[PDB]
């Protein structure tokens, strides 16, 4: 246990993790095995307790109320509570503190510099399908706010005895569908094709389209998901357009403009919260680098070169590179010309790099994955590539858990 | 404590396991509550490997050997065992054969965790200069291995590899981090003229007599360091050293830049290990991947760092970053130095076919080694990532013996005579 330096390689500013050492959960890496790019490495009554006071402890940490009277009572409280019920319920304050430091503790997102502003939903009332249906289109409608996004989460009554979880099916709440084709091919969005085949077999009738937005699919209780439609008013969308390239309209590629995932698990002081779906808004790449031009996603790379009239016989000519940035331009530029918050990766990691600065100061340290932070485009023309990281897990965080159509039980 | 690790495609959908890893050596800096897979190094020169420390590491290597010759348990394996144990016992060190010497360059290769080149890791000829004694000496090997490896512009991967080191007294050292590099001059107002990376090194040349030309592309001399004397500086024959003047398919204007770069990368400043035995000098070169120039060595702000006056030539907009012009000029530059090397016939290859490449090699490596530790941080390219198969390939990270180590510079360890 020492502090350890972190050196950026361009500035030569060193910084100094203390913060690492109050991590307790495991990387996945060991001593002679770095697993840094596996994508997913590796409650009862008597196990709660001691999560739920480290929780506390750092709660009233935060508030500079450590000992306190208050800190004290909510201690006894919190063990007397799971000595009877198995569990516990936290305060509103805790709830908003702990999904603000889940953002907080992220180390793969990018964003992070923004994340005490982070509008939080308590929607631990629910009971059922109907009602998460109501709190996420009133999420939708405050977090879209006409374009000027807001970053915003709702927050689902928490795992009880694991038979009753409260579930969003849909990965993000606005996402496009995708048909597997006769021939073979994917209509829409590849990523998708599983989660839409399951609405068709749930009773959803498809306009097998390119850009249709799914239903959503919404699990309470533990209960069968019940499918509904959002409020078209309430999606906000962008028609895809260049600013040189008068032709690239003529794709007819659009998106939308809320990434909101929800098939994450939040996790404070050992509680477990299944459904919470938070949002935010994009960085361009991850539209335009990722979401169209993936193998196993949009794929437009080869039509763009084709107008672009690029040589496409050699991948030395770099025909793929040049398209990828044409397409990432005109994602910008769409959003921008709209008037929908967008972050481009140049600001977003200059951002990062000087929320870094902050977090060592402040807190001695910021968990970070490079492998995720740095961008998927122009990776070393951004101040992230040679920003050394130290990654490490603190709580709360926001967990990966498994998809829910692989465990259900359908009544 | 499980025996197999998978890492899985998220692109393909192949899931490969990994064995190898078992017989992994040395600490890679993480724990299992921190991850240390971005940090430059993670993990006193008269402290030399003892008696008790060199014994176990000669017999694992000595055995890797003689299991990949498929002569296991032999008599062969047995006696050279015995001998090596022998000489140990009565000299504290050993010598390897040249069959050993040439196995062990090449698998400190082939385990070389950061290079996205190693489908080619059995090609690789090996000099053996073991028999050099000085500077002048030393120049003489160097100068045949970049003949030999320049191959007028079909470059060929080798490796020269001097005396190991003795009592850390009597180290050769080449103090050049490449045999070829352009010196860089920080000039009385702050700014640089030449490679900025190598100012401090060409400040040493100068402080050891070189006469600088002052200019935007100077060869470097070569500063040899023999037994462990004061190094000596050596021109090497400018006729050996090919270069590519860097023009564009379409641009007329870019050669007007006055840009040209090397044909050879050559690093010298890496420690060879081998058995325990530890080679201080042993430069190696293959060819390039077209964004090591491209993107790094043209476009880092620490470097030559054009990006702004070719967007300037294309007339983008660089008053806001959303526009992208950094993104466009970096891909024209790299464009340039591709069909530059590829007009010259001067061997280079681009991040793409060297990412597929670099992918049928891991999944070689798998099936007939049971694993190959990659490192992604440095094998994803440093452009245009996501539209790499390496970007979405899982990798695991691990110090297989022989291997390439960094080693600290020599100026700050050397005892001047
Ligand atoms: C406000 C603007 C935000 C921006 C620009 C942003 C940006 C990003 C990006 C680019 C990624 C990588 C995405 C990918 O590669 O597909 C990411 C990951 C992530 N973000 Fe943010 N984000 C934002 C807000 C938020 C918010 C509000 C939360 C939660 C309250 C959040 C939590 C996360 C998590 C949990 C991950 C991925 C971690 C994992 O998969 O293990 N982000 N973010
Ligand atoms: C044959 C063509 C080769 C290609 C295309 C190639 C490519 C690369 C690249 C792109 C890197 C990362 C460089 C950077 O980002 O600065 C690298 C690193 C490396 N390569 Fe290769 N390489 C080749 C040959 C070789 C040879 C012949 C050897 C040794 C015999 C070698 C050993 C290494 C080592 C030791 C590293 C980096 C390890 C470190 O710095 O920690 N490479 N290579
Ligand atoms: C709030 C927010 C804003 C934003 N601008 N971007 C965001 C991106 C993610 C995100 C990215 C990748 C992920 O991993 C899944 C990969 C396998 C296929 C993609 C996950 C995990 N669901 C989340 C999560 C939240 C984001
Ligand atoms: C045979 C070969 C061919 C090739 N095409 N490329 C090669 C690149 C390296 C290499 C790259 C980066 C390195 O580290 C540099 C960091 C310190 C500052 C940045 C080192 C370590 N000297 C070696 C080594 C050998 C190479
Ligand atoms: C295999 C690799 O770890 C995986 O593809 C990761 C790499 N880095 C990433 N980085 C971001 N931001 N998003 C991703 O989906 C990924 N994928
Ligand atoms: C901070 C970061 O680890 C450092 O800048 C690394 C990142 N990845 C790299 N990858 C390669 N191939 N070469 C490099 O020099 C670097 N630099
Ligand atoms: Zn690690």
């Amino acid at each position: 246990p020492r502090f350890l330096k972190v050196k950026n390689w361009e500035t030569e500013v060193v910084l100094t993790d203390t913060l690492h050492l109050k991590s307790t959960l495991e990387t996945g890496c060991t001593e002679y095995i770095c697993m840094g790019s596996i994508m997913h490495p590796s409650a009862t009554k008597d196990q709660l307790f001691p999560l739920a006071k480290e929780f506390i402890d750092q709660y009233y940490s935060s508030i500079k109320r450590f000992g306190s009277k208050a800190h004290m009572e909510r201690l006894e409280e919190v063990n007397k509570e799971i000595d009877t019920t198995s569990t516990y319920q936290l305060k509103d304050t805790e709830l908003i503190y702990g999904a603000k430091h889940a953002w907080r503790n992220a180390s793969r997102c990018v964003g992070r510099i923004q994340w005490s502003k982070l509008q939080v939903f308590d929607a631990r009332d629910c009971t059922t399908a109907h009602g998460m249906f109501n709190y996420i289109c009133n999420h939708v409608k405050y977090a879209t706010n006409k374009g000027n996004l807001r970053s915003a989460i709702t927050i689902f009554p928490q795992r009880t005895d694991g038979k009753h979880d409260f579930r969003v099916w849909n990965s993000q709440l606005i996402r496009y569908a995708g048909y597997k084709q006769p021939d073979g091919s994917t209509l829409g969005d590849p990523a998708n094709v599983q989660f839409t085949e399951i609405c068709i077999q749930q009773g959803w009738k498809p306009p097998r389209g390119r850009f249709d937005v799914l239903p959503l699919l919404l699990q309470a209780n533990g209960n069968d998901p019940e499918l509904f439609q959002i409020p078209p008013e309430l999606v906000l969308e962008v028609p895809i357009r260049h600013p040189k390239f008068e032709w690239f309209k003529d794709l007819g590629l659009k998106w939308y403009g809320l990434p909101a995932v929800s098939n994450m698990l939040l996790e404070i002081g050992g509680l477990e919260f299944s459904a919470c779906p938070f949002s935010g808004w994009y960085m361009g790449t991850e539209i335009g680098v990722r979401d169209y031009c993936d193998n196993s996603r949009y794929n437009i790379l080869e039509e763009v070169a084709k107008k672009m009239n690029l040589d496409m016989r050699k991948t030395s000519s770099l025909w793929k590179d040049q398209a990828l940035v044409e397409i990432n331009i005109a994602v910008l530029y769409s959003f921008q010309s709209d008037k929908v918050t967008i972050v481009d990766h140049h600001s977003a990691t200059e951002s990062f790099i000087k929320h870094m600065e902050n977090e060592y100061r402040c807190r001695g340290g910021c968990p970070a994955d490079w492998v995720w932070i740095v961008p998927p485009m122009s990776g070393s023309i951004t101040p992230v590539f040679h920003q050394e990281m130290l990654n490490y897990r603190l709580t709360p965080s926001f967990e990966y858990q498994p998809d829910p159509w692989n465990t259900h039980v359908w009544k």
